[PDB]
């Protein structure tokens, strides 16, 4: 896997996110995680972690795994990096998402995922409170 550029146009929600990509607009979903949507608990709370981490970084990166690229609504696939930070990962740490959408290969980082959960529900965090 390598990384590409992109920058941000908008944070949307805390597993979506509007990005230009090659001079395109385009709505990417993190691959490998489940965030509650707004409406529900720990929606505003993830949203808003995803907004600050991809706002403030100076280097937004996406990652495509081996497979689609687009889901069936358009929208990129993706691992998202904030100066050099996963933003996937960094939101499962935290207990604001879970591993979910686990499709064969579109599972690379799958396990670093999973560790990290493991981690967020050892410490009771959100979620997992
Ligand atoms: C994360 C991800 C979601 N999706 C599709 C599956 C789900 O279809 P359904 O809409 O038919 O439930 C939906 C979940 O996305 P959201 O969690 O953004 O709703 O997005 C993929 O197809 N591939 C993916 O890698
Ligand atoms: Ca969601």
């Amino acid at each position: 896997l390598h990384k590409e550029p992109a920058t941000l146009i908008k944070a949307i929600d805390g597993d979506t996110v509007k990005l230009m990509y090659k001079g395109q607009p385009m709505t990417f979903r993190l691959l490998l995680v489940d965030t509650p949507e707004f409406n529900e608990k720990y929606g505003p709370e993830a949203s808003a972690f995803t907004k600050k981490m991809v706002e403030n970084a100076k280097k937004i990166e996406v990652e495509f795994d081996k497979g689609q690229r687009t889901d069936k609504y358009g929208r990129g696939l993706a691992y998202h990096y904030a100066d050099g930070k996963m933003v996937n990962e960094a939101l499962v740490r935290q207990g604001l998402a879970k591993v979910a959408y686990v499709y064969k290969g579109n599972n690379t980082h799958e396990q670093l995922l999973r560790k990290a959960e493991a981690q967020a529900k050892k410490e009771k965090l959100n979620i997992w409170s």
